[PDB]
């Protein structure tokens, strides 16, 4: 193989930096690519007690599997000293910077994927800096024309057709478009990023009860069932919309290779109830392979090695399994 | 000292009937009052091939524990005759009737409590009477200030602020006084229909990670967090807004007594996830006891002898275990 993949800590105030050097102590079949300020790897390493080495990166010199207890450094420095959980809107820049080389360096083919730390949209945001999430800002950067959410543990896989809003704006944000674009890109890559020949979807009604044929809402019927007619008769394997409280019961799920909800607190409690923090947020629908952790920057965690690498494991375990499918 | 409890099967063409005759199988501590078309119930037993006699309800005479086989009968006639998952409109006002008849028997002392069997409200709509859910039927005739939906399985209980809205009325429903008293509701309940002395209670954040300090939505910070901290104030053991993906956790729900979710798919996904069908349907905040299915009316099953009586002899026996709690 011989394969690059970028990691982004995320916000230096956070255990992101620390996860990453964690991580950062076995080998790996890929060479990982730490976008990062590289005195801020050091620092952590050396107050978690965990040795270091970062190698220079340089798209010429080609991949080389990455050595344990060693990372490759693609250098973005920071703007002011980072002391461990102490958020500061001088850092902020320097996160959507290394945000913004990653992706780039996946958008020229110099990195097979990318695999994000946790970011917080406080610091970011408070430094007149417009951000929602990577997955938007990956999205824009790129110019997709849409990406979908999508959590995933090794029981469930719940997509999401809006992401972080606030509830009062999603009912406006369901139109037939997005909901169209929202399922293709679902069920594309579910077969072919997921190697699942006929994908079955369980698919959310907005309202409770699926809006209960106008009692409850009716965008079931303005937008929802349409839509998802018309993909149906493409072949497409839809099942809803349900009510997500009928529809997320074993029975249902057993039989389905992915749940779709309309809204974020529609699918992840479920998904969050049975998933062991080892879930992993997958961003489908972009031009290169993106996953991250689901959890937030821990920031009272940061400097001692108290925050779980488990999820970030398994977020990068899993953008190498996609990588293998090409 | 035998009680009342009063019954109300639900839509005739559903399974409601079926449930009902079902539970009558077997002998009760308490009188069970079936408020239904008695020819209905009959009809309904022959066919799933279950003994039953109905005995007719003596409000004068002392209540005596129900023998199996038995139901005690409070008469409401159909206006038409009822096929197995067939609705007709014309037995609409038929369910209401029960409905305000098993009411008002618990608002003067008649029965004890009251277990719902399940409506279909589609048919109650087209007969011309407005109708939205027992829990709001209920609030209105008990002229209550303010009811709170709970559904509850032995491991977790999922309190809701606002009950079958559709999405994009909920953050405008979310105002100071309607937390107030959906909190104020559901801890006094907690205590004295669950016995519980101190309920520790988990709070949901409207907007997805409890707004994010700020940043994905205000109302937690305008309106939840100021409420909470109140209320905090006065002892109420309120823990949150916390984000509703998080909260949902072992590491979180071992330690509470009840969460509070802030709408009716935020909570109850979890709640049947993990209810196995065993979950009930509580109303909180009315002048009597009422507890209920959490499912449908099941009209395909109707009169065929597959529904399962699980849910309602859980919300009967919850039902009996809070008459018992506020003797
Ligand atoms: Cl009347
Ligand atoms: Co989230
Ligand atoms: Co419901």
């Amino acid at each position: 193989s011989a394969q690059r993949v970028v990691i982004t800590p995320g916000e230096p105030a956070g255990s992101g930096p620390d996860l990453v050097v964690q991580l950062a102590q076995r080998a790996w079949p890929i060479e990982l690519v730490v976008c990062a300020d590289g005195a801020l790897l050091t620092e952590r390493a050396a107050m978690l007690g965990l040795p270091l080495s970062l190698l220079p990166y340089s798209p010429d010199v080609p991949a080389a599997p990455q050595p344990a207890g060693t990372l490759t450094l693609l250098p973005v420095s920071l703007r002011a000293p980072a002391i461990s959980g102490q958020l500061t809107v001088e850092n902020g820049p320097y996160v959507v910077e290394t945000l913004a080389r990653a992706c780039d360096g996946c958008l020229n083919g110099e990195f097979a994927a990318l695999i994000t730390g946790p970011v917080h949209k406080g610091v970011i945001n408070d430094a007149g800096i417009s951000f929602t999430g990577h997955t938007e800002f990956f999205e824009e950067r790129s110019q997709a024309k849409k990406v979908v959410m999508m959590l995933a543990t090794e029981e469930l896989r719940v997509a999401l057709a809006t992401t972080h809003l606030p509830l009062r704006a999603i009912a406006d944000a369901i139109t037939p478009a997005l909901l169209h674009e929202v399922i293709a890109i679902l069920h594309h890559d579910l077969r072919t990023k997921f190697g699942i020949a006929e994908p079955r979807i369980l698919v959310c009604g907005l309202n409770p009860h699926a809006g209960e044929g106008g009692h409850m809402g009716t965008e079931e019927i303005d937008t929802i069932i349409p839509v998802l007619d018309e993909l149906r008769a493409q072949g497409m394997k839809l099942n809803g919309p349900l009510p997500a409280d009928t529809l997320f019961q074993p029975k249902y799920l057993d039989n389905a290779d992915a749940v779709l909800a309309m809204y974020h607190d529609q699918g992840l409690p479920v998904l969050k109830y049975q998933g062991f923090g080892r879930g992993v947020n997958i961003t489908l629908g972009l031009p290169f392979i993106r996953t991250s952790v689901d959890h937030g920057t821990a920031l009272e965690l940061a400097g001692r090695g108290k925050a779980d690498v488990g999820s970030f494991i398994t977020a990068l375990n899993l953008a190498i399994k996609m990588i293998v499918n090409t």
